[PDB]
């Protein structure tokens, strides 16, 4: 009772660590989308005390909260700037991976966009309670759109929130979907509809809500954020799980304030369950220095092998991305114009926000297609149609720099952009270790055009061609001034794949690297209940989980795996047989 006592021990230690005393029966490692979505469902019932450690910040942005703000997100102190290692199959380079460092994740840095894939996707897995059937289910639990409402195939009722983009007043959409009619025959579609082929042009659903980012943050964790069940540790760095003949998850030993650690321990109660939903890029990161991986790669750095399973950091599918882009003639207008001038519109500020959302509404690459380059089972190729000119042929640091674009701008050339990815890629990459540090960023290689036989290479470069193909239609060349971006100087096919490979970029959808398999998977880290072969109450619900990536984008089979997964976890469903 004195007052360096009443200070020096009690405001003080007490506020030291947030977890002292207890004693949680889940404990989320990471923020991010998979994780916003189970702290929603397992602090549901009042009796689970769920804690989450991410991190990053909160989202209070006001760039995470306007969509064409993704721009500013890019080599932000929002994203864990990543780098990938020199790909010698790639002339030189070090590769960007984009990946949210905040609360909702990546789900934040998003370019929104709603994709569920093919049924067969999920058919070509090891399934053995997950199979297109199993899974369509949850993909409805969510939901909520405006495209129908029965469904079968779309439902409504839960927190996500899908749309058409409320942008759209262009006259080079129209142009794309005509250009696309002309081209061969490609019909229309209205995709995540598994009665419909896959295959097709189109609209993209956005993940937006009125023209507001509709992260997972927004939907799930902020309206059930101030629960006495739920501790939501933001700033929280993990470094590893702890473990126990029988390894056994404690809990989970993390780091407010980095490297100058002070190595606090969130305990287990007599429950569960440590549960990893770190990302594609982390979440095996982590557990490699938790002593959960390739043993040999764990030995490299001399930490204790517990399990050992060699597919942790192993399968690394991202689908890599290439681009064509064309000026207009004279017909300055749309969209980096719809929104520019060289200094931010006036309008459209105006137009989003109060107005019902006009363009900003954004993302671009909004519409596009699914197309078969060499009749495939299923659609190989992506195009994402941009009504604007990129300036780089890596689309990523075309954003970069049009968020550089602000009172130092002249005028952004105007025109259109074709961006084509491997949806379905055969080349893999691995997430590894490059340090003993935990602090340390985790030694990324994409594989980028690694397959045998250079099947992602072809398909990214009849991508090109398509492309030209569309630019040359009647409708498109009407308002195009040819000579692309690739240029008219890139013509044979080994120039094409020059091109590619100087100018291969992320479409920013990483899976696969703690792949769920089943009974004798060899390959594979967690079992049908997602549990982690090696290790009692540790299990991933995670991007990392995927087995084969499916066709669009990854947020919306994420957002599926989290919420089946939390059924299981709360009684409430089953996977497999008993
Ligand atoms: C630029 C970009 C654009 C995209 N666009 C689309 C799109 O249009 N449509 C679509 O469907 N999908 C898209 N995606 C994919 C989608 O956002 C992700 O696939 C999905 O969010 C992955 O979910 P996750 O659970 O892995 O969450 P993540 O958000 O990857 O979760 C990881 C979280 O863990 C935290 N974390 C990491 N390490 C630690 C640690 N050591 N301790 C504590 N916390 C940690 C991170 O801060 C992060 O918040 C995009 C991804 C990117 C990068
Ligand atoms: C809204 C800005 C429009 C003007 C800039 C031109 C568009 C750039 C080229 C399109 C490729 C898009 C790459 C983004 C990749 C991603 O979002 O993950």
């Amino acid at each position: 009772s004195a007052s360096a006592v009443e200070d020096i021990r009690k405001v003080l230690s007490d506020s030291s660590s947030p977890v002292a005393g207890q004693k949680y029966d889940y404990i989320l490692v990471g923020g991010g989308t998979a994780a916003c979505v189970l702290a929603n469902r397992l602090s549901a019932d009042g009796s689970k005390r769920v804690l989450v450690l991410e991190a990053g910040p909160d989202n209070t942005s006001r760039d995470v909260k306007i969509p064409a703000a993704i721009t500013r997100l890019f080599r932000s102190p929002l994203d864990w700037n990543l780098f990938s290692e020199l790909q010698e199959q790639l002339a030189e380079r070090q590769i960007y991976m984009a990946r949210g460092r905040l609360l909702g994740g990546s789900s934040a840095t998003n370019a929104t966009l709603y994709h569920r894939g093919a049924a067969g996707d999920y058919d070509a897995w090891g399934v053995e309670g997950w199979s297109s059937e199993d899974v369509l289910s949850w993909f409805v639990q969510a939901e909520t759109n405006a495209d129908f409402g029965p469904g079968a195939y779309h439902g409504s009722g839960g927190p996500m929130r899908v749309e058409n983009p409320r942008y759209t007043n262009k006259q080079l959409h129209t142009a794309f979907f005509k250009a696309a009619e002309e081209v061969g025959l490609t019909p229309n579609s209205d995709f995540n509809d598994w009665s419909h082929d896959h295959a097709g042009y189109g609209t993209f659903q956005v993940m937006q809500d009125k023209g507001t980012r509709a992260d997972m943050y927004r939907q799930y964790l902020k309206p059930v954020l101030g629960r006495r069940n739920l501790q939501v540790l933001t700033g929280a760095a993990v470094t590893k799980v702890n473990i126990d003949g029988k390894a056994q998850a404690l809990g989970v030993e993390f780091s407010t304030d980095g490297p100058t650690g002070e190595r606090l321990s969130a305990e287990l109660a007599p429950g569960g369950e440590v549960i990893m939903c770190a990302g594609a890029v982390h979440t095996p990161f982590l557990l490699k220095h938790s002593g959960v991986g390739p043993s040999a790669e764990l030995k490299e750095f001399g930490i204790p092998v517990v399990s050992n399973l060699a597919g942790v950091g192993q399968n690394l599918q991202d689908q890599p991305a290439c681009l064509t882009a064309a000026p207009v003639k004279e017909k300055y207008d749309g969209i980096a114009i719809s929104d520019h001038i060289g200094q931010i519109r006036k309008r459209a500020i105006a137009s989003y926000l109060l107005g019902g959302r006009g363009g900003l509404t954004s993302t671009g690459c909004d519409r596009g297609a699914f197309v078969r380059t060499a009749g495939q089972a299923l659609p190989d190729l992506q195009v994402r149609f941009v009504p604007g000119m990129a300036l780089d042929p890596d689309g990523v640091s075309t954003y970069v720099r049009f968020a550089k674009f602000q009172s130092q701008g002249l005028k952004w050339p105007s025109g259109i952009t074709m961006q084509l990815i491997a949806c379905r890629p055969q080349s893999t990459g691995s997430v590894g270790l490059k340090s003993a540090d935990p602090f340390a960023p985790p030694k990324l290689s994409p594989g980028y055009l690694t397959d045998k036989d250079g099947a992602d290479l072809a398909t990214l470069r009849k991508g090109i061609h398509w492309a030209r193909d569309v630019a040359r239609s009647s409708a498109l060349s009407e308002y195009l001034d040819g000579e692309l971006f690739p240029g008219s100087g890139v013509v044979s096919d080994d120039q094409i794949d020059e091109y590619i490979r100087r100018s291969i970029h992320s479409s920013n959808a990483i899976t696969g690297t703690c792949k769920m398999g089943n009974a004798g998977d060899s390959s594979s880290v967690v079992d049908n209940q997602l549990r982690v072969h090696g290790v009692e109450g540790l299990r991933v619900v995670d991007a990392s989980v995927v087995p084969k990536i499916p066709g669009g984008q990854t947020g919306a089979p994420v957002v599926m795996i989290a919420e089946r997964a939390a059924a299981l976890l709360t009684g409430k469903a089953t996977i497999g047989a008993s």
